[PDB]
C-alpha cells in the first residue's frame, strides 16, 4: 500500500487488463493454429514467430506485475502458478535443443481458462471430485502394478512387444482396461500359446471395470446424501 | 382477424390438416425407403419422383398457409423454421449440380418430429440439457484444439494420414476419444517411431474421458438438487 | 370348481410340482450343454435325445394341466404364454427341414426364469422401464432409418458391402453406434473416396450417443422425482 | 487371557507391528517390481530371492502369532483368511513344478489392502454391492449359457476358432458383450457364410447391454430410496 504500488494495482486488477490479456490469447490461438500450415508458414512465417515472442514478453510483464501486486498470494493461487509455469516454459529458448519445448509453447493457450472465470468454475468442479477418488485411484494403481508384474512374468517371454517390460504391460493392461481390441488383438493371440490367459484377463476386465462403475455410482449417490441432509436439517429447522 | 384469414386458420390449425400432413409424411417415408431398391426404381421409378414433388408442393402450400396464419410467430417457432428450411432444401432443384442436395431431400422425413407432439417433447427434453453443457463443450473444444495443434506438430511429419493437418488430428483425436483402436491402430504405431507418444495420449484419454463422466454426473446430481429444494420449500410450506 | 378339477389344481399349484419342473429344467440344461460335445454325443447320444422328448412331453402335460386350471388367465399371463410358445417350438419336429428349429429347443431353458420367482422379479423390473423408452426408441429408429436411406444413397455405390442396401447400412450404422471400428474400419476408408464422410458420421455419433446418455439420465432422475414426491406428501402427511 | 498370551497380544495388536508389516510389504513390492529386470536379476539376483523368503517367514510368523491371538475370529475374518491363503501360496515351493506358483507369489502384495484400513474400507464398499447383483449375475450367466449352447450349434462347424466349443463361444460371447470388434471381427465374417447371424447377435448385444445399464440404474436409484426414507422418518421424527 503505497504510491506506485497502488497505481500498478489499479491496472492489474482492471477490466481492460484481463480483457486485453484474453484478447491477446485468442489471437495467439489463431496464430498458433495457422502456424500449422506450411503454406502459411512459408509466406507469413516471421509474422507469427515475432507475434509469439511479442506476446511472451507481454505475458512475462503481466506475470511480473501480478507478482508485485499479489506478493505471496500469487505463489499460492493455482491459476497463477499455472500461468507462471506455462509462460516460463515459453521462455526457455529453442537454443536448448530438446525438440518438444517449442511445442510446449502451445500450452499458453490454456491461459484462456485461468483468465476466464466461466472456465475456471468448470475446471474447479472437475478437480473438486478428484480428491475423493485419490484412494480408489490408489487401489487401482496397486492392482495394475501387481498385474503388470505377473503379466511381465507370464507373457513377456513369448510376447515382448506387449509384456516384455513392466511398462509395456502397464500400457497393454491400460489398453485392456479401455477394452481396445483386448481380445482379438491381445488375449486371443496370447491364448494360441498360453491356453489359460483368459483366466488372467477376463477377471482383470471384470475387476477394473466393476470398480470404475462403482467409482461413478459412489460419486453420484454420495453427493446426494448431502443434498438429503442439507435438506433434512433445513426441514427439521422449521418444525419447532 | 378477417373473413378469409380466419377461414384459412380453421384449416391450418385443424386435426385433419396435421393428420393429413403426417399421413403424407409416412407415405413419402416408405416412398423414399423403396427408392433405395434399383429393382423397384427400374420398374416403378417415375411413380415416386412424381410422388415426391407432389408432396413437396403440398408441403410448400402448407408452409405458405402456416406463414399467413402465424405471421412472425412462424419465424420464431423452431419447429416451423425447421420445416421451412427442410422443405426449402427439397425445392432447390437437381439442376444445380451439387450431388448431395438430391439426398438432403430425405431430411423432410424429420417433419414426423415437428408434426407429432410426442416426439417434439422428447426432442425438447434432449435439447433442454445442451445449454448447460455449452461451457463444458467449450473447454473440451479448446482442449481438442490445443492438443490438435501439438499432435500436428509432433506426429504429422512421420504420420501425415493421422496428424499431417490440424483437421486430420482433430478427427484422429476424436477417434482417440471414442477409444476406437486408439492403441493398436494409432499410439502403438506412433510409439515405434516416437517412444514417448504414450505420454501424450494416455493423459489425453484420461482428461477427455474423466470430463465426459463428470459431464453426466453433473447433469444428474445437479438436476436433483432442484427436486430436493422444490420439495424442501414445499415441506417448509406446510409447517407454519 | 368341481371334483377332478380341484384334485388337479392341488397338484399344479403345489410345491412339489414346480420343484419337479425346475429340477427337470436344470437336468435338461446340463443335458443340452453336454450335447455340445461330440465325444459325449458319439457315446451317450441317444441317452439325451430320448431324455429331451421325455421332458418335452412332461412339459406338454404340464402346460395342458395349467390350461385346465387357469382357463383364460393362462393365455393372459405372459410367463405362461412364454412357456406355451417356448415348449410348442420344441414340439415342431425336425422332420420339417428348417435347420434352426432343432436349435430353438434350447430356449426351453428360459423356463428357469418363468418358474423361479427370484428371476421373474428381476425380469419384470427390466421390462418395467421399456415402455417409458418406447418413444425414445421410436425417434432413434426414425433417425436410423433416415440416415440409413442417406448412407445407402451416398456410399452403397463405391461401398456395397457396407451401404449397398438399406439393411447393410442399418447394420453398419448400428456398428457405428457401438463405435465398433467406426473410424479405422469404416469412415477412414470412406474418406479416401468421399473426403467429407466425416460430416455424416461424426454428427451421427454425436446424436445417437448423446441421446443414449440422456435416455439413462432420464431414467434415473425421473425415477427419483417420484421418491421425492412420495416422500414429500408423506412429510406433508404428518404436519397438520 | 494369561501371562504370555497377553504379552503376545500387545505386540500383534500394536502400531509398530502393522507399521512394520506394511513397511515390509512396500519393500517386497519394489523388490518384486525390480525382479522384472534381467539387468537387475543378473546382478543383484540372490539379493531378492533371499529377501523374499525372509519376508515369507516373517509373514508366516505373523500369521501364526495372529492365530494364537484371534483364535476362531481369525478364520472368520476375511482379511485374515486372505493373508492366510495369500501367504500359504508363497510357501508352496517351486519344487512342485507347476510354473505359475512362482508368479502367484506376487499376490502377497495385496496385503497392502488387508493391512491398510483406508483400502479395506473402499474394498468393502465395492464388495458391499455385489450381493445385490448376485441374482442379476445369475440371469446373465444363464443367458450366456443358453446363447453359448446355441452359438456352438450354429457356428462352431464353419467357425471352430470362435464357436466350436461351449467355452470358445462363452469367450467369444463375452467379447461380443464388450463390443470388442464384435462386427468387423466376428459377425461380419459369420454373415458371409450365415447371412442371418445378425438376428442372433444384434439382439444379444441389445439384451446384455440393456441389462448392464439397468444393473447400474438399479444400484443408484434403489440406494437412494433409502436416503429418502432414512430422511423421511427423521423428518416425521420431528413433527409431533
Ligand atoms: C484461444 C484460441 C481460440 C482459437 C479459435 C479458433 C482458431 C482457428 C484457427 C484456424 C487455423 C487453420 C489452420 C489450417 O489451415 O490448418 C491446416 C489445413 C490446411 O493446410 P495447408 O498446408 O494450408 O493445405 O486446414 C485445416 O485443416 C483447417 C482446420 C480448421 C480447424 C478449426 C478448428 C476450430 C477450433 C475452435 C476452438 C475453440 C475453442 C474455444
Ligand atoms: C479409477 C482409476 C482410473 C485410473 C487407473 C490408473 C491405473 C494405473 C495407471 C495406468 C496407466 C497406464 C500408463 C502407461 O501407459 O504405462 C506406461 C509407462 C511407461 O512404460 P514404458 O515401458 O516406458 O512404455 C512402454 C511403451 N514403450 C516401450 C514404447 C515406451 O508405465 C510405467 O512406467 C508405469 C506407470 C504407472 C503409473 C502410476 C502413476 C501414479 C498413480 C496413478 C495416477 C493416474 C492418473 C491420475
Ligand atoms: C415416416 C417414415 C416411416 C417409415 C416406416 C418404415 C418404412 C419401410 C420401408 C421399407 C423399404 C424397403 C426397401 C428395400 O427393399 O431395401 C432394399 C433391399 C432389397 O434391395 P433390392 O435391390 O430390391 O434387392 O431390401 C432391404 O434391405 C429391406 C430393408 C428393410 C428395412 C426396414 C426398416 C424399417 C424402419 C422403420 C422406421 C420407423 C420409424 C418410426
Ligand atoms: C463433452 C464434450 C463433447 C464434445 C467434444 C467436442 C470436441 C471438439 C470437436 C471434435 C470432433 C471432431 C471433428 C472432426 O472430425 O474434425 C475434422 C474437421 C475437418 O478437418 P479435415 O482436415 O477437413 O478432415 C480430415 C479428414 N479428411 C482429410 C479426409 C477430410 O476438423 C476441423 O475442421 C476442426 C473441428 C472443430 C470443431 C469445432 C466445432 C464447434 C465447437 C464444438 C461443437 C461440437 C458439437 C456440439
Ligand atoms: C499433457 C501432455 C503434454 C504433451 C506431451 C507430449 C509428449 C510427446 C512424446 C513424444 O515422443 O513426442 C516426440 C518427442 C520428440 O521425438 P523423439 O521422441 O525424440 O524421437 C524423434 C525420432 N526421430 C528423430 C527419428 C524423428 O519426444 C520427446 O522429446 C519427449 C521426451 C520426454
Ligand atoms: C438350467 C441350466 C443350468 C446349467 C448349469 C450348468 C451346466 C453345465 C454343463 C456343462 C457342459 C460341458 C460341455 C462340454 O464339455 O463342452 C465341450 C468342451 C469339451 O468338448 P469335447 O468335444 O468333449 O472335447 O468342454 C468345455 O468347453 C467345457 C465348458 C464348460 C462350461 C460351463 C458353463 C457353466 C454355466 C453355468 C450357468 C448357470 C446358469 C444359472
Ligand atoms: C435408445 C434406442 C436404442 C435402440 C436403437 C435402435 C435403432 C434402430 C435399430 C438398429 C439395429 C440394427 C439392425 C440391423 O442389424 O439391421 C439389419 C436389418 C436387416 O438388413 P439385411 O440387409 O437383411 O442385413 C444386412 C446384412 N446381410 C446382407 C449380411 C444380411 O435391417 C433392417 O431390416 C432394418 C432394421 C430396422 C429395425 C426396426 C425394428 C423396430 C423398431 C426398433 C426396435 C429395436 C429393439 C427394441
Ligand atoms: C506395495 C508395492 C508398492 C510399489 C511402489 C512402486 C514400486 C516401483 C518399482 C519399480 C520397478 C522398476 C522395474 C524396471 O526397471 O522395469 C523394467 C524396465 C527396464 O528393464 P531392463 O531389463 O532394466 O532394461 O523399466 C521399466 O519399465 C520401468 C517401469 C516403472 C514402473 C513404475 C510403476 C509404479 C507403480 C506404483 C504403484 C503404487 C501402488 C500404491
Ligand atoms: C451383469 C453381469 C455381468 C457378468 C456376466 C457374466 C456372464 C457369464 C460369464 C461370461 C464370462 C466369459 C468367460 C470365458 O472366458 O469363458 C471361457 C471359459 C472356458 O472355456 P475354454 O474352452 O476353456 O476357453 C476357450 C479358449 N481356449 C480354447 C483358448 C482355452 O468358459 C467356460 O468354461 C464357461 C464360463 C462360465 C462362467 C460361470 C461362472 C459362474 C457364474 C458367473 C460369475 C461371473 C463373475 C462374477
Ligand atoms: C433371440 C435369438 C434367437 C436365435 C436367433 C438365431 C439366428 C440364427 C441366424 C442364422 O443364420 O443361423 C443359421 C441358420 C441356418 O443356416 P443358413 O442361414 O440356412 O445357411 C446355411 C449355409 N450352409 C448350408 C452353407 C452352411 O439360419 C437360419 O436358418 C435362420 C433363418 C431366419
Ligand atoms: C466413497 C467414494 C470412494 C469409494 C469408497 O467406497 N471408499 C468417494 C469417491 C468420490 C467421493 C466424492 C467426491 O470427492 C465429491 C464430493 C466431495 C465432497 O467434499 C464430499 C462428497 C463427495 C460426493 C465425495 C463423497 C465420497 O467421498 C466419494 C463418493
Ligand atoms: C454444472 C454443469 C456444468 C459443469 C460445471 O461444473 N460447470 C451443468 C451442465 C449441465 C447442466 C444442467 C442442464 O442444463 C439441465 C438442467 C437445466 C436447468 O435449467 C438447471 C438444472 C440443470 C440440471 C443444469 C444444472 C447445471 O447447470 C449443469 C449440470
Ligand atoms: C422422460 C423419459 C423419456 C425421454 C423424454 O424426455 N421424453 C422416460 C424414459 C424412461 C421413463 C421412465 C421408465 O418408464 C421407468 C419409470 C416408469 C414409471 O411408470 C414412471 C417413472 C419412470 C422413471 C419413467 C419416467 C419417464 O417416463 C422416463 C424417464
Ligand atoms: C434391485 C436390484 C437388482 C435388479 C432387480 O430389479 N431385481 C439390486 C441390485 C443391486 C442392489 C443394491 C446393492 O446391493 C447395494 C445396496 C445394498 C443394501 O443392503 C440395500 C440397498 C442397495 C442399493 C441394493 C438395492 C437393490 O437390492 C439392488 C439395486
Amino acid at each position: 500500500g503505497s504510491h506506485m504500488y497502488l497505481r500498478i494495482t489499479n491496472i492489474v486488477e482492471s477490466s481492460f487488463f484481463t480483457k486485453f490479456i484474453i484478447y491477446l490469447i485468442v489471437l495467439n490461438g489463431i496464430t498458433m493454429g495457422l502456424e500449422t500450415s506450411k503454406t502459411f508458414m512459408q509466406s507469413f512465417g516471421v509474422y507469427t514467430t515475432l507475434f509469439n515472442q511479442i506476446v511472451i514478453t507481454i505475458f512475462t510483464i503481466e506475470i511480473i506485475l501480478r507478482i508485485y501486486v499479489h506478493r505471496i498470494s500469487f505463489f499460492k493461487d493455482p491459476w497463477s502458478l499455472f500461468d507462471f509455469f506455462v509462460v516460463a516454459i515459453s521462455l526457455v529458448p529453442t537454443s536448448s535443443g530438446f525438440p518438444i519445448l517449442r511445442v510446449l509453447r502451445v500450452l499458453r493457450l490454456f491461459r484462456l481458462v485461468t483468465a476466464v472465470p466461466q472456465m475456471r468454475k468448470i475446471v474447479s468442479a472437475l478437480i473438486s471430485v478428484i480428491p475423493g477418488m485419490l484412494s480408489v485411484i490408489a487401489l487401482m494403481t496397486l492392482f495394475f502394478y501387481i498385474f503388470a508384474i505377473m503379466a511381465t512374468q507370464l507373457f513377456g517371454e513369448r510376447f515382448p512387444e506387449w509384456f516384455g517390460t513392466l511398462g509395456e504391460s502397464f500400457y497393454t493392461l491400460f489398453q485392456v482396461m479401455t477394452l481396445e481390441s483386448w481380445s482379438m488383438g491381445i488375449v486371443r493371440p496370447l491364448m494360441e500359446v498360453y491356453p489359460y490367459a483368459w483366466v488372467f484377463f477376463i477377471p482383470f476386465i471384470f475387476v477394473v471395470t466393476f470398480v470404475m462403475i462403482n467409482l461413478v455410482v459412489a460419486i453420484i449417490v454420495d453427493a446426494m446424501a448431502i443434498l438429503n441432509q442439507k435438506e433434512e436439517q433445513h426441514i427439521i429447522d422449521e418444525v419447532q
